[PDB]
């Protein structure tokens, strides 16, 4: 997979999963901070990554994906 084209599907599980619209769902946007995620929110969110891409991604690695950037990033280097 492309990196874009692991945005586009990180995208449209952070807009399922938290409720937002797609077009707030840019590549810096923090979890938190931009999109509002509350703990429910936390671990639908990775679940979310982990139904959509297929991977495990560890309690530990989790904690440290703080924007869409870093999620991207994570599943591009995973993948290959």
């Amino acid at each position: 997979m492309t990196e874009q084209e692991i945005f586009e599907k990180v995208k449209a599980v952070i807009a399922d999963k938290l409720q937002v619209e797609p077009e707030k769902v840019t590549l810096e946007a923090r979890f938190i901070e931009d999109l509002g995620a509350d703990s429910l929110d936390t671990v639908e969110l990775i679940m979310g990554l982990e139904d959509e891409f297929g991977l495990e991604i560890s309690d530990e690695e989790a904690e440290k994906i703080r924007t869409v950037k870093d999620a991207v990033e994570y599943i591009k280097a995973k993948l290959g």
